[PDB]
């Protein structure tokens, strides 16, 4: 339903979820 990839402050964490 919705994909949060992206980095900041080390925070970089690609991931994809529904």
């Amino acid at each position: 339903s919705y994909c949060n990839c992206l980095c900041r402050r080390g925070v970089c964490r690609c991931i994809c979820t529904i």
